[PDB]
């Protein structure tokens, strides 16, 4: 019996920041609305591709683990976001970082694709010969945004966060896991006319919908993370208070405080930072997880327990063993190109445009 | 020690066909030329979205391998031309059959991702409790093509291909597998410019490159698939003779021909459809081990190998051994909604536009 441990964690946020302030500018709405209704206050807006915020937080989990690219064995990118179909983008984090061989694709599954990722990478080096892994969330949802539609346009941010994993002996790493989805679910989170569906020569195609029914999305939110977090903790045989830390997908801070609330565990062991990046898909994990180490809040032996949900309704949990190691072993240096421009500058031509289309 | 045996099989291949005269009607190309320099004679246009293909392969797989919806763990749809991002596509098969639960998600890497997705759900099978899984290679590839370009536009079609794994103690399905990408290759083989990286209000933004390297991809898909073929081989324990059947990727007959010929496989072991269908990338593996069984190429017991290579460039083999059943239990009844259209004419809009912007 082999386990996962993870060894490196890494983050990567564009320094471009839209404030709410920056947002009234433009919506019919004020720092107060947007903070009140949804706690978050910032969001950052990438100047460079998906692959790029990637390609970052990968080199600083490398660095955290001490890794060589010879060691890594396989590379998933959890994202909805990706800068090209064909090929996957993590052929190009793999390109970027000269990671020889090393089997690399894109996992699809909204904002819980990390854990998806974390689940996946973690079977595959328990059944099979892959040594190290890099697992990256990563996002640029300000590419999809109505800016026209305040309920939507003020949730969503871009970043990435990765973790190395390394194969051990030691129970380490993601213990058990569920995921699943809940596909009856499908219709209350999605931009259906982007993708094959759209119209590749319609000229008023880049003007989508971005449904968002939030009452809905609630209410399966929690029953899926509810029962996912349930059935993990109810086979790892733990209870309920031995659960140090939660590291909760970041869409909705009422939605991680009824999960908390009604699996009766203490809401200070959720570790929130949605306030700072609002809600950032597949990044939402990996960014919280690194965060939370960096802040002290992980102890060496502690039982993590980690919840997510996405468009699909996709859904899961999983319980962490954390090991011996919460620094990292190296720093990187790695930073994005320069960025000319404010959040509100990179926003400028597509917000233009939605406001002339309506 | 647990397996995941292929206990189903299916396909979809829509009825819409464009044969190469139609194609000379629009390029400058003839049936003659086509079919010399590609080997092939016919390729199928979709009316319908990816996920309408997956979903009737699917329905094929699951009534072959007699199994039900609670059954049903996992749910796997390999593919680079997904109607939507947000969400994926494995929740729309999802909920179009009424699963519940399942965990769903895309995989993409390019023409491998089937060969991926096997991998992934057998070691996911087989290091936690999936019990059944459902692994769907499905394209609308004409979705991307430039048809004013001859030598993209005639190679590449559209088609699903499905299995249903089930666990067992029995050592059958998917044994050793290598997959991998040559990052290096990157480039030869691209559509840079559909995906987050385009930009959704340039009014030409539909009007993108496909990039093709030919000579360059044949020589890397050759290495990279031979020495997959190879590891697998090496580590089975098996002779090279002992290999009953060859499942290749099928982009050109040419690379099959020259896998074989250096691996020292004989040439009639290898299964070929590309003159019925073309490169319908995640879906040409899947289609083919579907047609192989249908047409009395497989029998219980047989050592099978398959191999694959796309863009990234991803490549990848894997040994099967087959159990016992080679025959459906049940047949579907299931059928795409009625085309009411000629291929032509389905392609109409998009070769017009295609060629009033040249
Ligand atoms: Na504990
Ligand atoms: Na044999």
């Amino acid at each position: 019996q082999c386990y996962a441990e993870i060894t490196g964690w890494g983050k990567c946020l564009p320094p471009a920041t839209l404030s709410n302030h920056d947002l009234s500018t433009f919506l019919d709405t004020s720092d107060e609305w947007i903070q009140s209704r949804t706690g978050i206050e910032q969001r950052r807006i990438s100047h460079v591709n998906t692959s790029d915020l990637a390609t970052v937080a990968a080199q600083h989990a490398i660095a955290c683990a001490g890794v060589s690219v010879e060691e890594i064995d396989l590379i998933i990118v959890a994202t909805c976001s990706p800068d090209s179909l064909i090929p996957n983008i993590a052929s190009r984090v793999q390109q970027n970082l000269g990671i020889p061989s090393a089997a690399a694709f894109d996992l699809n599954a909204a904002a819980t694709g990390f854990l998806y990722g974390l689940e996946t990478a973690t079977r595959l080096m328990q059944a099979s010969h892959y040594r190290h892994a890099l697992v990256i969330g990563a996002e640029r949802l300000s590419f999809y945004l109505d800016w026209t539609k305040r309920d939507t346009a003020v949730l969503f941010g871009d970043g990435a966060g990765a973790v190395v994993l390394s194969k051990t002996e030691q129970k380490v790493g993601l213990q058990d896991a569920q995921i699943g989805c809940d596909a009856q679910g499908r219709d209350i989170l999605a931009v259906p006319k982007f993708g094959t569906a759209m119209d590749r020569f319609d000229a008023d195609n880049g003007y989508w919908a971005f449904d968002f029914v939030g009452k809905e999305i609630f209410k399966r939110a929690v029953r899926g993370m509810g029962a996912a977090a349930q059935q993990v903790l109810a086979r790892s045989g733990l209870s309920t208070e031995e659960i140090d830390v939660v590291i909760p997908h970041q869409a909705n801070i009422r939605i991680i405080q009824t999960l908390c609330d009604l699996a009766g565990i203490a809401q200070d062991k959720a570790f929130v930072n949605i306030h700072r990046y609002g809600n950032t898909s597949a990044a939402t994990v990996p960014i919280a997880l690194c965060e939370a180490l960096e802040q002290g809040k992980i102890k060496p032996h502690d039982d993590l327990l980690v919840a997510a949900f996405g468009a699909g309704l996709t859904w899961g949990a999983g319980h962490i063993r954390w090991g011996e190691r919460i620094t990292p072993l190296g720093k990187s240096d790695a930073q994005l190109p320069s960025c000319d421009h404010t959040a509100l500058d990179l926003l400028s031509k597509a917000i233009e445009h939605c406001k002339r289309h309506q």
